[PDB]
């Protein structure tokens, strides 16, 4: 689900940055280690904002979404990061909104690769799954990627935890596709990134 609006692309790839207050060492850590993990597979780099425009802000914040996808533009744009979800697959995927891709599942095209159980969305939580229109998104020609750091669990927003919400339509290299890993980007997002960011082959 990467963005088709050239203005949410940073330019040259470069995202300047401030980490907010009130955050320790080792949550400071795990920013610069998920910034590192997105400059060592991609061309995309992170910089100590000085006086630019735009930039992001780690921020003490409630967990919950949503950062803002791609370069907002006019002002700092904050991801939120707090006790629950500091970790560095989490910052990972956030930081993947931030160079632009919105949700896997939110892909145009996402119908053909996932079912949406709406029998089990908790009430009130639907509005997590609508698609992206398809004048937002252009994939580049890369295919719908169950192990991306941007893809839900499979119980994501349900009613129960042994409650799908979103469910493969088929099978991956002769298995189930897992998804909803928070580990590392994956290879599709790797290589989709890189061409969002127009990286030399
Ligand atoms: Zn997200
Ligand atoms: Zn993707």
């Amino acid at each position: 689900a990467a963005t088709s609006r050239p203005e949410r692309v940073w330019p040259d790839g470069v995202i300047p940055f401030v980490i907010g207050g009130n955050f320790t060492g080792s949550q400071r850590a795990v920013f610069r280690q998920a910034m590192r993990h997105w400059e060592k597979h991609t061309c995309v780099t992170f910089l100590e904002r000085t006086d630019e425009d735009s930039y992001i802000v780690f921020t003490y914040r409630p967990c919950g979404c949503c950062s803002y996808v791609g370069r907002r533009g006019g002002g700092p744009q904050a991801i939120s990061i707090g006790k629950n979800c500091d970790k560095f697959g989490i910052v990972v995927h956030e930081l993947g909104h931030v160079v632009g891709f919105w949700h896997e599942h939110t892909r145009p095209d996402r119908d053909r690769h996932v079912s949406i159980v709406r029998e089990n969305i908790q009430p009130g939580q639907e509005y997590n799954f609508l698609k992206m229109e398809p004048q937002e998104v252009e994939s580049l020609g890369e295919t719908y990627d169950f192990d991306s750091i941007m893809h839900y669990a499979r119980n994501t927003f349900s009613r129960g935890i042994f409650l799908d919400t979103i469910v493969p339509k088929y099978e991956v290299n002769g298995v189930k596709p897992p998804i909803g890993q928070r580990t590392r980007l994956s290879k599709g997002d790797i290589a989709q990134a890189r061409k969002l960011y127009k990286c030399p082959a």
